[PDB]
């Protein structure tokens, strides 16, 4: 399956954060959207996922034109959302906090929600932390919940909105092989980060933005090597 962005574009108070940008994640890869820290990245998640009205784009998924639907209905057709800052209910369970989003599973009956949140925490490492609240997480671990949270959803395509931001050295580790796995298993990952060369390298390709622009898209071994990257970044 392939996500598509196309034409989107973002102005606040006159000024526009996020100008002509389209981009693409196919079932099966890691696609990196990468640039400094305001370039307009979490506005581009915003308007894939519907948290914010665009005021120009389309948003597509095979050959279905899904601009018009709401956040809620879009994650029904197959996107997933890990917001770039904690977004882990505090003072709920872990799993509760899985519970609030299997709940929406129709598909399953209550023994077998029951199983796939177990069988989430087992996946995730975090079966240890069944009855802990989210606030009492390191935020490495919260980080785990929350991912996991999103793919009680079972999504087709994950936005990784910085999914390092927060966590110390050892669970960057374990987000990245968590990265690598969500990968295998057949979704289309879209991941931002300002630090380029560290998620750069776990991307198949990239899109470069900056100043609300896109100004490079290629490998890793394209974008280290990119005129327009460079000339940025001097
Ligand atoms: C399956 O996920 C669902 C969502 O559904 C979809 N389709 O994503 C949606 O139903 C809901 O989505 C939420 C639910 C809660 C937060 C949430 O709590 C977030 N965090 C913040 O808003 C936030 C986090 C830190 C921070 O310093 C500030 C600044 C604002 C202040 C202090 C007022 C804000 C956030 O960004 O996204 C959130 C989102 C997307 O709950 C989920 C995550 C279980
Ligand atoms: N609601 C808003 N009102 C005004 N400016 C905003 C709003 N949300 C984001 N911005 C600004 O738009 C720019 C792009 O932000 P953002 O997409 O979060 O950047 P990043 O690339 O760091 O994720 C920044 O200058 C940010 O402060
Ligand atoms: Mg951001």
């Amino acid at each position: 399956a392939t996500l598509t962005a196309k034409n989107l574009a973002k102005a606040y108070k006159g000024r526009r954060v996020v100008e002509d940008v389209s981009l693409t994640v196919n079932s099966g890869e890691i696609v990196g959207l990468l640039g400094p820290n305001g370039a307009g990245k979490t506005t581009t998640f915003y308007m894939v996922v519907g948290i914010v009205p665009r005021d120009a784009g389309n948003i597509i998924i095979d050959d279905d034109d899904i601009s018009l639907l709401p956040l809620h209905a879009r994650a029904r057709r197959g996107i997933g959302y890990l917001p770039q800052e904690a977004s882990i209910f505090r003072r709920l369970s872990v799993y509760d906090n899985l519970m609030a989003v299997l709940q929406i599973r129709d598909d399953l009956s209550a023994e077998q929600r029951e199983d796939r949140a177990n069988e989430l925490m087992e996946e995730f490492h975090i079966e240890h932390l069944r009855d802990s609240m989210g606030q009492s997480l390191s935020g490495g671990e919260r980080r785990r919940v929350e991912i996991a949270r999103a793919l009680a959803a079972n999504p087709k395509f994950i936005l990784l909105d910085e999914p390092f931001a927060g966590v110390d050295p050892i669970s960057v580790i374990d987000i990245k092989r968590i990265i690598e796995h969500l990968r295998d298993s057949g979704l289309g990952v879209l991941i931002t980060d300002h630090n380029v060369r560290e998620t750069l390298a776990v991307c198949e390709r990239a899109y470069i933005v900056s100043q609300g622009h896109l100004i490079a898209h290629g490998t890793p071994t394209e974008i280290l090597q990119d005129e327009h990257v460079k000339r940025v970044y001097l």
